């Protein structure tokens, strides 16, 4: 683990991450997609190898010796409000046990559901909140990454105000 598990925001292409493993926000088809896991696909595509995972899963493909951790959001499209707060959530409970499986200091990791599966709605709380759920009782070092600079300010508000 890290000596003492901390969580950081950056405002950064994830494809550039200074961390022992990446999360993908992956597609349930294991497909190239848009957005951050375009960028996989571009940095990582060995990673894609039989890669399909189930709603509200993660399954890790090695790139080499690199870990990538496709985990699957809902999109928010298809499901009720109700189901995909659901799956949001065990998307990333998901994540937490493989973060743990891999035995890594360290992890990169968006937020998952906030972009082309967020049915058009603002779900940064809603997000980061399942993120805190799940990884609060890890002891990886935990960078979130954004692309928005009103977003990485609040991102940051949220971790200093628990701190
Ligand atoms: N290359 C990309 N990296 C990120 C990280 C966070 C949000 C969006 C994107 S698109
Ligand atoms: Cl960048
Ligand atoms: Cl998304
Ligand atoms: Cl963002």
């Amino acid at each position: 683990g890290a000596m003492a598990p901390s969580y950081r925001v950056k405002r950064m292409d994830i494809a550039k991450n200074d961390e022992e493993c990446v999360v993908n926000a992956a597609n349930p088809r294991g497909l190239p997609g848009d957005g951050v896991c375009k960028a996989v696909y571009k940095k990582w595509p060995e990673s894609f190898k039989n890669s399909a995972t189930p709603v509200g899963t993660a399954k890790t493909v090695m790139c080499g010796t690199y870990p990538v951790i496709h985990a699957v959001g809902p999109n928010f499209s298809n499901y009720t409000e109700s189901e995909g707060d659901r799956e949001l959530a065990a998307a990333y409970r998901e994540v937490a046990k493989e973060v743990t499986r891999l035995g890594v200091n360290s992890v990169a990791i968006p937020l998952l559901s906030t972009g082309v599966y967020s049915g058009g709605k603002d779900r940064l709380t809603q997000s980061l909140n399942h993120l805190f759920t799940a990884m609060d009782s890890t002891d990886a070092d935990v960078v979130i990454y954004c692309r928005d600079k009103e977003w990485e300010k609040k991102i940051s508000e949220a971790i200093q105000m628990r701190t």
